[PDB]
DNA sequence: CCGCACACCCACACACCAG
DNA sequence: CCTGGTGTGTGGGTGTGCG
């Protein structure tokens, strides 16, 4: 065991500000351990999380390519607005928006009738698919808070698990689906 | 005779492939 | 990228034990 010096703490803080989107990873801290060998990713993360976070105060803004924003002379831009992290959580709204989209899909499939009006394209369920061609690709485009892969897995692992109708009755009856799924996150010496 | 340093946990968002 | 099987490591912590 080794104590964290003020110098090291300020180094950890600086690194997180220049890599804000990685603030909640483990890998960021494992990399930091390369420069401050007396410590490990685990101790650095914990040190940051529990002790140093109250001192972050600001991070530097990054662009859409994950890179830092630099000006004419190469200076950075401070911000109290954290950028999006690596993973985005699903919201109840999102779950409902997905379930409904799938329900409408199955409705059109089975009845060849428009769910909104009743126009001829010429309820409940307990079927998995098949899922229409490019359904998730287009769902992602229209709702880009998650990628096509994220939406698809959310449908497979959570929606199909909880049940489309069940979730729709639940949401409307008023939140997100949950807990329907070497040990990772252990970057030791 | 306890606070810090460090280990470890785990559901799961997001990913990729083969058949 | 149709489905299923399955990998990766984040995100948010908790468990442990040294000095």
């Amino acid at each position: 065991k080794a104590s964290f010096t003020d110098e090291e703490d300020e180094f950890i803080l600086d690194v997180v500000r220049k890599n804000p989107t990685r603030r909640t990873t483990h890998t960021l801290y494992d990399e930091i351990s390369h420069y401050v060998p007396n410590h490990t990713g685990n101790s650095i993360r914990h040190r940051f999380r529990v002790y140093l976070s109250k001192r972050l105060e600001y991070v530097y803004e990054v662009d859409k390519f994950g890179k830092l924003v630099r000006d004419d002379d190469g200076n950075l831009i401070k911000t109290k607005v954290l950028p999006p992290s690596i993973k985005r959580k699903f919201s109840a709204d999102e779950d409902y928006t997905l379930a409904i989209a799938v329900k409408k899909q199955f409705y059109r499939d089975l009845f060849q009738i428009d769910p909104d009006t009743g126009r001829s394209l010429i309820r409940t369920q307990s079927r998995r698919g098949p899922i229409a061609r490019e359904f998730f690709k287009h769902f992602a485009e229209e709702h880009a808070a998650h990628t096509e892969n994220a939406w698809r897995d959310r449908f497979r692992k959570f929606l199909l698990a909880y049940g489309i109708d069940d979730y729709i009755s639940y949401y409307e009856a008023e939140e997100p689906m949950k807990n329907l799924t070497p040990t990772p996150g252990n970057y030791n010496s």
